[PDB]
C-alpha cells in the first residue's frame, strides 16, 4: 500500500463524515448530517431558514475532530446579495460556547488545547465567500474552483445559495438552459467526489405546494406548518418520506425541545 501522502490519508477519512446541523432531529433524518462526496439540496419558500441552515453548516464544518467534528472550512457562493454578516457571528458564537462547555466539563487537555484557536473569529476566517450577479459568473467562478480548491485543501463544504435564482429568468435557447444546469450539476458532483467536500445548494421552486435534482443524493424542504418550523426529507437514500420540526433561534438552527 501506498504511496500517498498523509493528507489523502486525512481527506479520506473526512470523506466518511457528515456535518452536524444542531438540531438532533435534522441530524436524524440527514442519516448524521450532510454527508461529504455528495450534493446535498435545501428546497423552500422565502423566509423558511435555508441561508440560516447554509450558515449553520458553514460554522459546523469547522468544529474539531476532538469534538466530533470535520475541523474543515467553507466556500460560501452568494448569488442573491443580502447577506448578513451579523447573522454568523450569532452563530458561530454559539457554536464555540458550546464546544467550549464540553472542553470545561468531561475534561481533556486536548479540548483546551482545539479552545486555544477555536473562536468567533478563527470561525468566521474558515469562511470563504463569494458573490456571483448572474448564471456567466457563477459558471465563471465554478470553472475557476479545481484552482481555489487545490490552494485551500481546507474545504469541505461548499454552498451555493442559491443554485435556483440566477436561473429564474427566461432563456431564448431554453435547449441551453438545461444544459448549463446539468453541466453544473456534473461540475458539482466532481468537485464533491475529486475534492471530498459536501456541496450544499439552496433552491427556491421546490416548496411544500410543487428534469433536475437527480443529482442530489439528499433533497430537504423547509415550511410552516400551524405557527411552527419542519423538514421533510423529500429525496435520500433511505426512501421515506418523514417531517421533524426545528426552529431557529439567535443561537441558529436547533430543536423544538
Ligand atoms: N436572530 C434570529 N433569531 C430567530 N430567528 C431569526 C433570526 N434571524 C432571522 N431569523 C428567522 O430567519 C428567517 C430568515 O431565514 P433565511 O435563512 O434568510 O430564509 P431563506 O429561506 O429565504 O434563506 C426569518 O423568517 C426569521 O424567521
Ligand atoms: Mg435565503
Amino acid at each position: 500500500s501506498g504511496p500517498v501522502t498523509i493528507l489523502d490519508l486525512l481527506k479520506d477519512e473526512r470523506s466518511q463524515l457528515s456535518i452536524v446541523t444542531f438540531s438532533e432531529q435534522l441530524d436524524q433524518i440527514l442519516g448524521g448530517g450532510v454527508p461529504l462526496t455528495k450534493i446535498t439540496e435545501i428546497c423552500g419558500a422565502p423566509g423558511v431558514g435555508k441561508t440560516q441552515l447554509s450558515m449553520q453548516l458553514s460554522v459546523d464544518v469547522q468544529i474539531p475532530k476532538c469534538f466530533g467534528g470535520v475541523e474543515g472550512q467553507a466556500i460560501y457562493i452568494d448569488t442573491e446579495g443580502s447577506f448578513i454578516v451579523d447573522r454568523v457571528v450569532d452563530i458561530a458564537t454559539a457554536t464555540v460556547q458550546h464546544c467550549q462547555h464540553i472542553a470545561s466539563i468531561e475534561n481533556n487537555a486536548e479540548q483546551a488545547d482545539s479552545m486555544q484557536s477555536l473562536t468567533m473569529e478563527s470561525i468566521l476566517e474558515g469562511i470563504h465567500y463569494f458573490r456571483c450577479h448572474d448564471y456567466v459568473q457563477l459558471l465563471a467562478l465554478v470553472h475557476t474552483l479545481p484552482d481555489f480548491l487545490k490552494q485551500h485543501p481546507q474545504i469541505c463544504l461548499i454552498v451555493v445559495d442559491s443554485i435556483a435564482f440566477p436561473f429564474r429568468h427566461h432563456f431564448e435557447d431554453y435547449a441551453l438552459r438545461t444544459r448549463l444546469l446539468n453541466g453544473l450539476a456534473q461540475s458539482f458532483i466532481k468537485l464533491a467526489v475529486d475534492f471530498k467536500l459536501a456541496v450544499l445548494l439552496t433552491n427556491q421552486m421546490t416548496t411544500k405546494i410543487s428534469s433536475w435534482g437527480h443529482s442530489s443524493t439528499i433533497r430537504l424542504i423547509l415550511y410552516w406548518q400551524e405557527k411552527s418550523r419542519y423538514a421533510l426529507l423529500y429525496k435520500s437514500p433511505s426512501h421515506k418520506q418523514i417531517s421533524v420540526p426545528f426552529q431557529i433561534t439567535t443561537a441558529g438552527i436547533r430543536d423544538v425541545c
